[PDB]
């Protein structure tokens, strides 16, 4: 299917209701390193298994979150392109599973979105890193450690300023302890838009005041679960005040060089001022090496999400072809 228009009516509305209430999981059921996607499934808004299409997870985060269309195809194809199965359309939200059908040849690994290094990465807020054993399930430790953030900085909510040092502090964390610590390219893009998400759209869509309570935050974090009568954001959006999380602590890209404490800036990584670059590399590098040589459907199938994954890139980029037009 085609990529899913924005909402036709995108107010807030209540959307832990009666068709789609929590449920815990069942034996099989994924979950991964999203919590939005996690609660999304465990509400079923995608499927409870956690194994969706791009068109359904685009629907989901919309729907049930008032994530913006933009955002959304953008994500969720680059997602597909490097973690799902092409042929079949099937994603997974978390660990790799026989459930997205047989697989394209190596390299390409259809990981799921556990996958270390695709879009997943480091200094990631309650989820350790892939070098310290699990990239995926929620953390306590870090989860206390939003918690105390929150109450430092955010009078015992979640907001952008709070996003700010606790973004920084993992970070440097990484930086200190991860020999194998990568902050490039895809990962430096989304892991400072990510921070501003739970004070985006975590937050209940009647108040939209950017100050999300930790009792919510678990919720999500640790039980994929809206709070008993969560209203959605009452607009579409996604990264809004990424600026002031940035603005907090500038970093640039970079990664330890085989050692604690080496970080080293990469001048090949895009960054905040080449945003075009980042777009050209996830399609000329990442996705390509993946699909060096595809057969006839697989490339038709890397051209038909390729396409649909430029529908999601800001206005005034050009399109790169990888296996032609
Ligand atoms: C649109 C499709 C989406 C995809 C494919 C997706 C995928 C991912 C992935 C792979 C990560 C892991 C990055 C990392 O920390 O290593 C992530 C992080 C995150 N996502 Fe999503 N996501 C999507 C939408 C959303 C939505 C709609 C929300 C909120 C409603 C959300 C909230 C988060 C949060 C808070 C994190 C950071 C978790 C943490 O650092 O502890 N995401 N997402
Ligand atoms: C849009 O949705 C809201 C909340 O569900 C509702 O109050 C409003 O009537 C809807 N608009 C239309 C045109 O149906
Ligand atoms: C180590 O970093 C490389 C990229 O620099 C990545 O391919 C690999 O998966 C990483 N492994 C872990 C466990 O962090
Ligand atoms: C959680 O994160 C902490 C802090 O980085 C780490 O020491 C711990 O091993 C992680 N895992 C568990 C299961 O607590
Ligand atoms: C976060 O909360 C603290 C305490 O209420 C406040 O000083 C700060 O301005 C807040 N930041 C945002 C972006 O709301
Ligand atoms: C990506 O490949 C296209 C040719 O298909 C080229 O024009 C473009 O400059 C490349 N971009 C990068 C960042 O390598
Ligand atoms: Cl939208
Ligand atoms: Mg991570």
């Amino acid at each position: 299917g085609l990529p899913p228009g924005p909402l036709e009516n995108s107010s807030a509305k209540l959307v832990n209701d009666e068709a789609h209430p929590w449920k815990p999981l069942r034996p099989g059921d994924i979950r991964g390193p999203c919590p939005g996607l996690n609660t999304l499934a465990s509400h079923g808004y995608l499927p409870r298994n956690g194994v969706a299409t791009p068109a359904q997870i685009i629907n989901a985060v919309q729907e049930g979150f008032n994530f913006d269309n933009q955002a959304a195809i953008f994500a969720t194809y680059a997602a597909h392109l490097v973690d799902g199965n092409l042929i079949t359309d099937l994603l997974s939200i978390g660990r790799k599973t026989r459930l997205t059908g047989p697989d394209p040849p190596p390299p390409a690994s259809v990981g799921g979105l556990n996958e270390h290094g695709t879009f997943e990465g480091d200094a990631s807020m309650t989820r350790g890193d892939a070098f310290f054993g699990n990239n995926h399930d929620f953390n306590e430790t870090l989860f206390e450690q939003l918690v105390d953030y929150s109450n430092r900085f955010g009078g015992g909510k979640y907001n952008l300023t709070v996003a700010g040092e606790l973004r920084f502090k993992r970070i440097q964390d990484s930086i200190a302890t991860n020999p194998n610590f990568s902050f490039v390219d895809f990962r430096f893009f989304t892991a400072y838009g990510e921070t501003t998400f739970p004070a985006n759209l975590f937050v209940d869509g009647r108040r939209d005041d950017g100050q999300l309570d930790m009792d919510a935050a678990r919720s999500f974090f640790q039980f994929s679960r809206m709070p008993d009568d969560f209203f959605r954001a009452p607009s579409p959006r996604s990264g809004t005040g990424v600026e002031v999380v940035v603005q907090a602590h500038p970093m640039q890209p970079g990664r330890n060089v085989g050692k604690i404490n080496s970080y080293t800036v990469d001048p090949t990584s895009s960054d905040f001022s080449t945003p075009c670059l980042m777009y050209e590399k996830f399609v000329n590098i990442t996705v390509k090496s993946l699909y060096p040589n595809p057969t006839v459907q697989l490339r038709k199938a890397l051209n038909t999400n390729l396409d649909f994954l430029f529908q999601g890139v800001a206005a005034g980029c050009t399109q790169v072809f990888p296996y032609g037009r």
